[PDB]
């Protein structure tokens, strides 16, 4: 009985929280109350199985059990409508369906967060509910969020509230802690979506390719066979989490943590304080530990991968393991390299070994391999140092408008919200990456944009509108940022003439955050660019200066939306002629 095998392995709390995530993530419009109802039933059931694994229903699959339970609520199609299809389906099709129906951008209201004392009061008046609601709200909104990490977050969310409510000033303590979690959570969700993306479209071999490069960057001193082992184990974990098997995800991640911790010596010099931490922390720690030192004096790549006379033999026995070896050997020698690049280098190799083995003479052509890299390597190098001067001039905000305009004109089919969000995240590279020296710049950007461009691809995959976006996304997972960095301004676009409510703001806007304010400013900007893509210089500064500065006028105008209904009409004439 797997349900009992999971229960006993993780325990009731995590079992209960991993379940609630499972559901939250599967029927996303469903109310908190309902899920918790469902979760305790499943809980009720598990205990029996633990108590008697022979009992009536304890042999079914976890999907089966969770699927029947879920569909108790989903069945209504006046409330839901589209998930009730998955209900009439049986396994394994029912699970395929729920996963297909996972909505990366769900039309959901934001929890206007109440004052600090009420949260504190709620936290004490009943925390068990309070904390359940944190898993629920994040899961709902992040249907691919790495669940076993989402628990690690929860514990930390619990800790903040217990510290900060008892503190003299409850707000100055709590608010910074919360916002730190939020950010740390948005990066996590994003990073995790890339893994599910990779796994479910480009197959595991591609995920495998990514981890081996990554783990070997981190664990250079480890053997190759020791890295493949870890890679395989990781893959089964992410496969399982990205397939909705969250319970065995948590278990298998836990096994690996223990495994790593028991062979510390054979894997890394740098895991001492990581592997002394408790359950949940232990895995977050290990995952994000620092790069180990490089084994004294290493040989050249060439000898094995070039100068040797038995490439094709080692290739043709098993090209995957060989290419895995190259991916190992190349990466352990270069922690200063981006992982997308390396994957781009290794692929040149794969293709070139099929070009050269297929000849009568193997050697002559593949001796020239390590020139073919120089241009692939220099392409990312040039783009990053080009944008960074262009950033420190403008600042994170101004520099996001430079992106907005560009990507807007580049791909005007896309929805303004998508454009606004992706370009807002794309320019955040300039903050975290240009800050470094070159020794860590180019890589930093190139890898971050890998995450931010996936966001674009999965948001566009929802409702396709463009021809070119759907290309860069589906053509080759690692060739993405250079693919979007080869799309010129389009000449096909038929622009929508005028939309008067887009550029006329309101008095609700004088009661919201600077971030939200910025996001409004920028939405209007995108949609103005959407009016004239062709001849349009900096001048988009001025009229955006106006739609932003005139806000200052009307906020500090002490009226009942009089000036908004006329002094905004002054500017629609300003944005057409000029
Ligand atoms: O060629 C592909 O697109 C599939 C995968 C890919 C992805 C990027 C760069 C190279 C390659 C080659 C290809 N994967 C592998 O060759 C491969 C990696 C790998 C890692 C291991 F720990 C054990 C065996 C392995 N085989
Ligand atoms: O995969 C994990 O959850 C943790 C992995 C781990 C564990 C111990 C030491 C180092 C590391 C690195 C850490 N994996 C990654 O960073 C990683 C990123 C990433 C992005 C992809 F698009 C596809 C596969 C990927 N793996």
């Amino acid at each position: 009985s797997e349900v009992a095998h999971r229960f006993k392995d993780l325990g009731e709390e995590n079992f209960k929280a991993l379940v609630l995530i499972a559901f939250a993530q599967y029927l996303q419009q469903c109310p908190f109350e309902d899920h918790v109802k469902l979760v305790n039933e499943v809980t009720e059931f598990a205990k029996t199985c633990v108590a008697d694994e022979s009992a009536e229903n304890c042999d079914k699959s976890l999907h089966t059990l969770f699927g029947d339970k879920l569909c108790t609520v989903a069945t209504l199609r006046e409330t839901y409508g589209e998930m009730a299809d998955c209900c009439a389906k049986q396994e394994p099709e029912r699970n395929e369906c729920f996963l297909q129906h996972k909505d990366d951008n769900p039309n959901l209201p934001r929890l206007v967060r109440p004052e600090v004392d009420v949260m504190c009061t709620a936290f004490h008046d009943n925390e068990e509910t309070f904390l359940k609601k944190y898993l629920y709200e994040i899961a709902r909104r992040h249907p691919y969020f790495y669940a076993p990490e989402l628990l690690f977050f929860a514990k930390r969310y619990k800790a903040a509230f217990t510290e900060c409510c008892q503190a003299a000033d409850k707000a100055a303590c709590l608010l910074p802690k919360l916002d730190e979690l939020r950010d740390e959570g948005k990066a996590s969700s994003a990073k995790q979506r890339l893994k599910c993306a990779s796994l479910q479209k480009f197959g595991e071999r591609a995920f495998k390719a990514w981890a081996v490069a990554r783990l070997s960057q981190r664990f250079p001193k480890a053997e190759f066979a020791e890295v493949s082992k870890l890679v395989t184990d990781l893959t089964k974990v992410h496969t399982e989490c990205c397939h909705g098997d969250l319970l065995e995800c948590a278990d298998d991640r836990a096994d690996l943590a223990k495994y790593i911790c028991e062979n510390q010596d054979s894997i890394s010099s740098k895991l001492k304080e990581c592997c002394e931490k408790p359950l949940l922390e232990k895995s977050h720690c290990i995952a994000e530990v620092e790069n180990d030192e490089m084994p004294a004096d290493l040989p050249s790549l060439a000898a094995d991968f070039v100068e040797s006379k038995d490439v094709c033999k080692n290739y043709a026995e098993a090209k995957d393991v060989f290419l895995g070896m190259f991916l190992y050997e190349y990466a352990r020698r270069h922690p200063d390299y981006s992982v997308v690049l390396l994957l781009r280098l290794a692929k040149t190799y794969e293709t070139t070994l099929e070009k050269c083995c297929a000849a009568a003479d193997p050697h002559e052509c593949y001796a020239k391999v390590f020139d073919e890299f120089k241009p692939l390597v220099e392409e990312p190098q040039n783009l990053i140092k080009q944008n960074c001067e262009l950033f420190e001039q403008l600042g994170e905000y101004k520099f996001q408008n430079a992106l907005l305009v560009r990507y807007t004109k580049k791909v005007p089919q896309v929805s303004t919200p998508t454009l606004v969000e992706v370009s807002r995240n794309l320019g955040k590279v300039g903050s975290k990456c240009c800050k470094h020296p070159e020794a860590k710049r180019m890589p930093c950007a190139e890898d971050y944009l890998s995450v931010v461009l996936n966001q674009l691809c999965v948001l566009h995959e929802k409702t396709p509108v463009s021809d070119r976006v759907t290309k860069c996304c589906t053509e080759s997972l690692v060739n993405r940022r250079p693919c979007f960095s080869a799309l010129e301004v389009d000449e096909t676009y038929v622009p929508k003439e005028f939309n008067a409510e887009t550029f006329t703001f309101h008095a609700d806007i004088c009661t919201l955050s600077e971030k939200e304010r910025q996001i409004k400013k920028q939405t209007a900007l995108v949609e103005l660019v959407k009016h004239k893509p062709k001849a349009t210089k900096e001048q988009l500064k001025a009229v955006m200066d106006d739609f932003a500065a005139f806000v200052e006028k009307c906020c500090k105008a002490d009226d009942k939306e009089t000036c908004f209904a006329e002094e905004g009409k002054k500017l629609v004439a300003a944005s057409q002629a000029a």
